[PDB]
């Protein structure tokens, strides 16, 4: 008021570093007292100092929230709600945001103008597993393995439970990282796990009788887990400028950053990532480090270090819905398709959509534009799975259901992306997944030892309902360091660009265009650097391919370059090992 900006120490309202104390109760009574003085006007500070504050699921907010890209469990134990309050900054100095059980760390809802800065967040039993082989019996199939010093587990008829503060999880797979340097073993991928038939050797050894797998040799860690991805570390939901400042989510029971619906996105220093070469830990979150569904407006992520996380580093996307009634020339029916992305709107008056032919993957030029949009439900407390849309303009009658496979992709809910300076290393699945038809760069990025492939632009409209037909991307000036050491769904060059369209050979549209790969560097072992399905408009000029044997050529894959239904290639400067690869 008489202030530019009021600032709270939060140890002057009670709430003190490294006293061991639950804070949830506390920063939930205090927020709601300071949301309840400032105006909508009012500039508000929170500010945590150097050390540990513990949070615990009791006096937690219990929200019923629907994330995209995730378990839809109801509600969610929230421990911190910054919902419907703007212009507020969460600082921290060197601050350890300490989780215990299963939280929804931050929750950003319905606010404008949110900066959340010098924080690190983390849970102190998470519910992946860590074990280091000790003995591997190839012959028998025994296998004893050592659970880490953190980790508190169960036997239960023969079987291997994790626990934590109110949870108890069977690890169904897990992930298997080289001793020391923290990569993913050559051709591993996803993997079975011994967590069934056991029995206690001596406290943290457990023997797995019937466990058979050459490769976890003695030294080997891995990361246990099952496919439960309930809550992200951070989840944003309809915000408007909201800014990341040098924050790390060390864990979470599904992904770092999930912002959904949400208009403009600023982050320097974001990290996904350990805590050093001292981490005893090999892993970091459960799902992908940082996931945009259904965003707008710029997104900048800059100079982040993501590592370790079960899935990618930055995926970038939309939903499909599918039509599944026509109920006249303007009107339709549509749906939300997957078990992990409902629940959220689709869009708002006025907003730009384009129709794709599923089986084919092909866009019909035809624009149109929502008038009225509703969703459908039956019982007032009912998620949202189903909409009824109204366009300005009439549908021409070949968009009709009932002849075949319709999908609507939202081209208002896009957003334009810098994703530059950042490292990837040491993680699950691909590096970066980009789908979007805004502008794009993708700049000065280090992709080390990701066990698939460093880039996917990928589009669905029959499985997992996500969009991304791409119109302009550079991928400038990186460096993609022995990627593809093991497979995963579409890797297939350490650049993949892999539509899923179940019908190739009758497509006549191709799905990408305006794709620039420029001034590269790839460091491989193996054959594939490019994999290209239905693009128009493909540039690869003046990058650098460089040949080492650090481990065993093995892709099914043999050629550095594989297109299928692309034209408009542009194709200059490129060399291998220091001698020129020309088409012509």
């Amino acid at each position: 008021s008489e202030f530019n900006v009021k600032i709270y120490k939060l140890s002057a309202y009670g709430i003190k570093p490294n006293s061991g104390k639950n804070t949830t109760p506390l920063l939930t009574s205090l927020l709601k007292e300071i949301k309840s003085k400032t105006s909508d006007l009012d500039k508000v500070i929170i500010q945590f100092e150097k050390g540990r504050y513990d949070f615990y699921p009791e006096g937690a907010i219990k929200r019923e929230y629907y994330i995209s890209n995730h378990d839809q469990d109801n509600p969610k134990t929230v421990g911190i709600g910054i919902e419907k309050f703007n212009n507020i900054t969460l600082i921290g100095k060197g601050t350890d945001l300490m989780f215990h059980g299963r939280m929804l760390p931050l929750a950003l809802i319905e606010s404008s103008n949110v900066k959340i800065k010098d924080l690190n967040i983390d849970f102190e039993k998470p519910q992946i597993t860590q074990v280091k082989i000790i003995s591997n019996d190839t012959t028998a199939g025994n296998i004893v393995f050592e659970t880490a010093p953190w980790v508190k587990y169960k036997l239960k008829d023969s079987t291997f439970y994790n626990t934590g503060e109110g949870w108890e999880m069977q690890p169904t797979s897990g992930i298997a990282f080289e001793n020391g340097t923290k990569h993913i073993i050559f051709n591993s991928g996803d993997i079975g796990v011994g967590t069934k038939s056991v029995s206690e050797v001596s406290p943290g050894k457990i023997m797995a009788h019937h466990w058979k797998n050459k490769k976890l040799v003695p030294g080997t860690v891995i990361a246990m887990r099952s496919w439960q991805r309930p809550a992200p570390g951070i989840f944003v939901h309809k915000g408007k400028n909201i800014s990341f400042e040098n924050v790390k989510v060390h864990y979470a029971e599904g992904m770092g950053l999930l912002a959904q619906l949400t208009e403009n996105i600023y982050m320097d220093g974001f990290g996904v990532c350990l805590r050093g070469k001292n981490d005893p830990r090999y892993f970091t979150t459960q799902a992908d480090a940082t996931h945009f569904s259904g965003c707008k407006g710029e997104i900048v992520s800059k100079n982040g270090l993501y590592e370790g996380m079960m899935d990618d580093a930055i995926n970038i996307h939309g939903t499909y819905l599918k039509i599944t009634k026509k109920l006249d020339d303007h009107t339709v029916i549509a749906n939300y398709m997957h078990e992990q992305s409902y629940g959220f709107d689709w869009g708002n008056i006025r907003d730009t959509v384009q129709f794709i032919q599923s089986k084919t993957m092909e866009l019909w030029d035809a624009k149109n534009t929502i008038a009225s949009i509703k969703p459908i439900l039956r019982n007032s407390t009912d998620p949202i799975k189903e909409f009824r849309i109204e366009f300005t303009k009439a549908l021409d009658p070949v968009i009709d259901p009932s002849k075949q496979d319709i999908g609507i992709e939202n081209l208002s809910w896009t957003p334009s992306v810098v994703f530059t300076g950042n490292t990837i290393r040491n993680n699950r699945a691909r590096g970066a997944l980009f789908s979007t038809p805004k502008p794009t760069l993708v700049a000065n990025n280090l992709f080390d030892h990701t066990s698939g492939c460093a880039i996917l632009l990928c589009g669905d409209s029959n499985g997992w309902y996500e969009t991304g037909s791409c119109r302009d991307i550079t991928i400038r000036d990186n460096k993609f360091v022995n990627a593809l050491t093991s497979m995963y769904q579409f890797t297939s060059a350490i650049i993949s660009i892999y539509p899923e369209i179940p019908d190739l050979t009758n497509q006549k549209k191709y799905f990408h265009s305006g794709i620039r790969i420029l001034n590269n560097q790839f460091d491989t072992f193996d054959q594939p650097i490019l994999y290209a399905k239905s693009v128009d408009g493909l540039v690869f000029t003046g990058n650098k391919i460089q040949t080492n044997k650090e481990y065993p050529a093995f892709h099914s894959n043999k050629k550095r370059f594989l297109f299928e239904r692309v034209i408009g290639v542009d194709f200059s400067d490129n060399k291998v090992d220091g001698k020129p690869i020309e088409m012509l």
